[PDB]
């Protein structure tokens, strides 16, 4: 069994920078240090700051009177971000500035009184964070996620009309939805693309490249992270067998056994601690040294605020 690694795979700039931002805040003021929602989506990080210190709560209210409060990568309300001012709490802001740029162009719409689509999934944080972006009421903010989705929505004026997506979809099923956006509305205007960002596009890419030589993907990363689900998805519909593991205790040999040729990824919240021991793992069942492939530079590095260094 040839053990190959996806390239690339793992951490991205914005979660880099978003743990960074809760480490550097318990260095500067000790624990606790109140976080809302998990700060990035991954179970092992979670604990290992959990346990540096760090508290995760899902509500404003929970937090105390004093208290340091971080919003998460995922980014958050207009709505959040001033029940959070309107308390006296030091507030420092994780969310990718990937997500600020989305942010900024909806809130954009929403002052010129225009609607707005997004292409997101229902009830996550990101989507959340970006819906609440909008708030006038002379227009709309609508979410779609499918172009059946598409083909029921109705608007006030389809001649003042953007869109959005989410970060974190599928490139190929978010294609098909922007599809069906110009197609019912020839003036919508949007990116020359889509707003998914460079991590989830090179994820992409490398695990499609991935699954043409493996047999069998493992994917490394909590069920609740999008992102990471998109591989496992792509892998899936390409026909490989794959699985989201959060760790190597969940691969099952069944999944291994007999298999030529495994490969390896980690969705853009996941730690390479995590993958170095899945490949132990596999290393135990039978595979040989990990070969890494071939793939697309990445150099983006987004720096912690200067008060937090
Ligand atoms: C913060 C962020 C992406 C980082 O990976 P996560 O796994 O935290 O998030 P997602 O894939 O959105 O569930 C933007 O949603
Ligand atoms: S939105 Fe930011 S958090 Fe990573 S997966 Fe994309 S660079």
């Amino acid at each position: 069994m040839q053990i190959l690694l996806a390239n690339p795979r793992g951490f991205c700039a914005g979660v880099d920078r978003a743990i960074s931002i809760v480490e550097n805040a318990l260095a500067i003021y000790g624990a606790p240090i109140y976080v809302r929602h998990e700060v990035v989506h991954n179970r092992y990080v979670v604990d290992s700051l959990r346990e540096r210190g760090a508290i995760f709560i899902e509500q404003i209210s929970e937090v105390p009177d004093g208290a340091i409060l971080i919003f998460s990568a995922h980014g958050v309300s207009q709505a959040v971000r001033n029940e959070a001012k309107s308390r006296d709490l030091t507030v420092f802001d994780a969310t990718c500035p990937l997500v600020t740029k989305v942010h900024m162009e909806v809130a954009r719409a929403s002052r010129r009184g225009e609607e707005s689509i997004l292409i997101g999934h229902a009830g996550h944080p990101e989507v959340e964070g970006t819906m609440g972006q909008y708030s006038n009421p002379e227009g709309g903010m609508y979410l779609v996620e499918s172009p059946d989705d598409v083909w029921k929505l109705t608007v006030k004026n389809e001649e003042k009309l953007s869109f959005m997506t989410q970060c974190t979809l599928s490139v190929d099923d978010t294609s098909d939805v922007i599809d069906a956006l110009r197609k019912r509305f020839p003036k919508i205007v949007g990116p020359r693309k889509d707003d998914i960002c460079y991590a989830t596009t090179n994820r992409q890419e490398a695990v499609r490249a991935l699954a043409e030589q493996a047999e069998v993907v493992l994917v490394v990363g909590s069920k609740n992270s999008s992102n990471s689900n998109r591989l496992a998805e792509l892998a899936q519909r390409m026909g490989k067998r794959a699985f989201l593991i959060d760790d190597a205790k969940d691969i099952q040999e069944e999944w291994v056994k007999e298999v030529k040729c495994v490969g390896v990824t980690a969705g853009a919240s996941a730690p390479d601690i995590l993958v170095q021991n899945v490949v132990a793992r596999l290393q135990q069942l039978g595979g040989g040294e990990a070969i890494p492939l071939e793939g697309r530079e990445e150099n983006i590095v987004f720096e912690v605020p200067k008060e937090l260094r």
